[PDB]
């Protein structure tokens, strides 16, 4: 988790808009509200729970630093 | 489970209708009756048992805390 | 595991409740649960078969059944 | 594996013709030559090692008893 | 693991048997197995490629092996 | 981890251009900036975090030294 956790935490704390892409090709958009080992809480209209096992890639709207 | 459990449990307790989206694009709907480490029981006619490994997202029909 | 899944499958097993088992690729199987363990479900009817749980999305009983408490 | 292991072992010992369906819908056919925790070695003109993670169902050509 | 997979892959590696590796999405990769660990297989050719076992359905040797 | 980690570390230190194929057939291109047990940070027009569980293959643009 030495990369994933600080990365997700940075996006969370700075409230960076992100896109989360799913394995079926669906694009979800919002901000990382929180996360644990297995899931990410993505906010916009409501805060939906996204299982990491379904995610292919997380792409921030702007570059960020760790 | 610091987040998954309390979130699912809040949805369960408040009886909030949800959409559960499967990794193949299928959409399920109902209320969460119960859950464990590996499954979610989704009610609305007969209950159905949904394997977490097949779920992409759980989306509440209204915001919760 | 787990605390909900096993008694639910065992209830379908013991009561011979006919079920639909949907696979991750959209295939629907139908029969009765004859047996199961941690990783597989043995499904019987027209033909008997072993189903890996990793390929299953949902199990839907033909009628309501008692849920685990 | 209380059920999986004796079931695969019986198909093996009794040379039962089986059909193996993969998660992508491909059907493989033959007989179980051997297996371990993660893979099945399938035979019949073409020997191949199949990863259990890609298998949806194993369907024998006649019922087995355990 | 394990008791079948490892000697099977190791035999293919030592004997430099050309193999076909089918991915879960139906793509076929070809080459010779250069190396492997618990999670990946390195498939040697022009450039080698690192293949994640979780993406593999079957390994199919070009010739019967033992 | 004996093969995977030094292989990615080589790609990373040497900044080798790579293609990353996802299990759904999508091809990503760039360079490996960093990685851990579960994710790879892929640098292109902007960095993106890719879960290893969604990756099928990693193919360098030129031959590299193997572990
Ligand atoms: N996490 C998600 C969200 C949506 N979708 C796909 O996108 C479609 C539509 O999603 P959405 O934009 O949320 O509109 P819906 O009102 O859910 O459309 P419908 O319920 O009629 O399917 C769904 O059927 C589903 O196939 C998906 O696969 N995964
Ligand atoms: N401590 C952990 C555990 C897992 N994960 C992420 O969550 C995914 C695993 O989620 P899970 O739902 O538990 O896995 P499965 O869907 O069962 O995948 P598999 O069958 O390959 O085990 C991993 O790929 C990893 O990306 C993580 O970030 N940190
Ligand atoms: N958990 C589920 C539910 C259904 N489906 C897919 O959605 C299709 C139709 O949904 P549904 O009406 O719930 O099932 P069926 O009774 O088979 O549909 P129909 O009677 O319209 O053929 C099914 O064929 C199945 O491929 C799925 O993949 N996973
Ligand atoms: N566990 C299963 C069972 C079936 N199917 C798909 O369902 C299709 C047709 O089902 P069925 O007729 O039962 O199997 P077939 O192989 O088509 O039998 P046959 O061609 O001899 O009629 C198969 O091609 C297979 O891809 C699947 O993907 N997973
Ligand atoms: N384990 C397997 C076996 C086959 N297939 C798919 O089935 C297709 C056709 O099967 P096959 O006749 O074996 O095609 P080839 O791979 O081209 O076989 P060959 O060139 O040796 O004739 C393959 O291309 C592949 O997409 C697959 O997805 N996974
Ligand atoms: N490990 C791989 C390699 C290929 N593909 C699929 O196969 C398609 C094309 O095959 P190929 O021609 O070999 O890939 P290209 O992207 O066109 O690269 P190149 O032609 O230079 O090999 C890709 O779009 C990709 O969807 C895949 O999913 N997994
Ligand atoms: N004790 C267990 C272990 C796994 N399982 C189920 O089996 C799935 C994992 O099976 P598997 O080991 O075949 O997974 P893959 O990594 O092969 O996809 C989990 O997602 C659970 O649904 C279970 O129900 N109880
Ligand atoms: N601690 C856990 C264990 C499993 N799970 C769910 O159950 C599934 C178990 O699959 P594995 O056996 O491969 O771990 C995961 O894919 C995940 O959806 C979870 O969400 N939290
Ligand atoms: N202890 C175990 C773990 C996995 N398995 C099998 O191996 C596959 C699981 O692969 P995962 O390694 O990715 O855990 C499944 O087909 C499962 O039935 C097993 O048969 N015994
Ligand atoms: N010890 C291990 C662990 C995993 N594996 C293979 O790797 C798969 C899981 O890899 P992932 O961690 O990438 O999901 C298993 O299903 C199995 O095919 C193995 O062959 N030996
Ligand atoms: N030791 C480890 C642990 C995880 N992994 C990667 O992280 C992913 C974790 O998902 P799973 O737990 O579902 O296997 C694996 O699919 C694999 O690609 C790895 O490559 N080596
Ligand atoms: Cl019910
Ligand atoms: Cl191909
Ligand atoms: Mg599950
Ligand atoms: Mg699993
Ligand atoms: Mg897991
Ligand atoms: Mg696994
Ligand atoms: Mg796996
Ligand atoms: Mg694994
Ligand atoms: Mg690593
Ligand atoms: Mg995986
Ligand atoms: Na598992
Ligand atoms: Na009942
Ligand atoms: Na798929």
């Amino acid at each position: 988790h030495s990369l994933q956790d600080p990365y997700l935490n940075t996006l969370r704390k700075e409230r960076v808009p992100v896109s989360i892409y799913l394995v079926n090709g669906i694009k979800l958009q919002g901000q990382i509200e929180s996360f644990d080992q297995f899931v990410i809480l993505l906010k916009n209209t409501v805060s939906q729970m996204v299982y990491k096992h379904a995610i292919s890639t997380v792409v921030p709207s702007r570059p960020v630093r760790l």
